[PDB]
């Protein structure tokens, strides 16, 4: 029968960064990940303080704050210990190994001194994982390959999607699950979040899709819901974020 | 592969009836100073990135940037490296590689603290999202008069840029032609003569890295396969002599060229 995340937390080959957000997920009774997608380093803080006791991670696009300074993310790591969550840096690596592992340790953003998570995208072969895992192994990180996108004519789909498992399950010492529509590994150790949810279907001017927290959690058996502008630009942020923790955590119980 | 007879030469794509007026200023700064070398200048700090563009600008007909890998970034830097650009003739590409949805790539086109919509004559995309990564971008880039160049094979080991992903890639740049410019690519992936293409995983010899990269010769990539630029790291960046190691790699990559005229 369908394990619940409590029982995952303990499987014998789960990742240390997987177990940890699989029980205080448990524990705070949240499977919902906050898109944090601002351009103000206050907004952002503002959003990790006043929501934080209703998500399991905070997602983050550095590369979009107008006034990022690391000070700002050694302030969100504060807000992340207090209230505990996770950060999880939607960078999206795509590049060749020896290129995305400079992109990781260096630059302005420092991304693995802070993020718990990172991603990347599949498409150029596994030296995508291989460099990025010399820099995060040592500093006990964990990775999401992107296996689905959320997208109109998303091309993440059939062998490629086979091949983002695949390369996860060969990296299991790295890689700690996936960003996908569904779930797409049988291994429970692996998480699976996903992007493109409202509280009702629809979508934006851009390609974007979305489905319901119940249909990505419940029917296509995901485990984390990642939510923008549904919380975001809501009149009330926090009644928001938590009517999306409810739907999320409800359809997570209804698997069980 | 088969190609057509009569190739023609960049002066002569630079005159075609559709050409983006940003491939047309390429072509017409390949044919006039002999190059068809893209410098790939993967450096920690800003000295060295703007060294390398005052040293190599001459033999070179772009510069590609990854400013995420830049220390000491400022947008001062960017005017300086925009300078640069002007006075030794070649254009600046940011390798930022955009790969998600179409409301965050404008975001991150036009914001944040690098603003690489304000400097840089190209960028270039992952289609894996679906065209509405290119809808999102043009958005920002179309009003600027930029160029796009999108990821339709890649050098590494392992690419799943192969087949029918390379196809949708051709398509979606043809979905996009006031902003589209051309790709990223291994080889010729269109045979219309207004799309650029331009070709990392270069050295002189064919070889690899320990991380999935590979390397094929000039020869081998614009003189067989038909792309049009070679992009060039570690070829030069890490040679003693820099000068010698890009007039090398413009030499081989230009003669390459000449070899499929007329
Ligand atoms: O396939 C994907 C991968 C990532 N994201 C990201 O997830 C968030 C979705 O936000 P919203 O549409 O809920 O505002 C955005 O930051 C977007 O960049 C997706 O939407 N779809
Ligand atoms: O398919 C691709 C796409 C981009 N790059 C980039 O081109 C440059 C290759 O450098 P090097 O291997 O010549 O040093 C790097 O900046 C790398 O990120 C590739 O190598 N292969």
């Amino acid at each position: 029968m369908e394990l619940s995340f409590g029982a995952r937390a303990e499987l014998p080959r789960i990742h240390p960064v997987a177990s940890k957000l699989l029980r205080l997920m448990q524990k705070k009774e949240t499977n919902l990940c906050l898109s944090a997608d601002v351009s103000l380093a206050r907004e952002l803080l503002q959003l990790a303080d006043a929501l934080g006791p209703s998500i399991c991670m905070l997602k983050t696009h550095v590369d979009i704050l107008n006034d990022f300074t690391l000070d700002v993310m050694k302030e969100l790591i504060t807000l992340a210990k207090c209230h505990e969550f996770l950060i999880f840096e939607d960078r999206k690596f795509a590049d060749i190994g020896n290129t995305v592992k400079k992109q990781y340790e260096g630059g302005i953003f420092k991304i693995a001194s802070w993020a718990d998570l990172v991603n990347a995208h599949v498409v150029p072969g596994s030296g995508v994982v291989k460099g990025l895992q010399e820099v995060g192994l040592p500093l006990h990180r964990g990775c999401l390959l992107i296996a689905e996108m959320s997208s109109t004519g998303s091309l993440a789909t059939g062998d490629y999607t086979r091949a983002a498992v695949r390369m996860a399950e060969e990296h299991s010492e790295f890689v700690v699950g996936f960003i996908s529509g569904s779930r797409v590994s049988m291994k429970p150790e692996f998480l699976h979040l996903t992007p493109g949810v409202q509280l009702e279907a629809g979508g934006d001017n851009l390609g974007q899709q979305y489905n319901s927290p119940q249909e990505v959690i419940g029917k296509r058996g995901s485990d984390i819901i990642i939510v923008g502008r549904g919380i975001i630009s809501a009149a009330d942020r926090l009644e928001a974020a938590e009517m999306y923790r409810k739907a999320a955590w409800e359809a997570y119980l209804s698997r069980l």
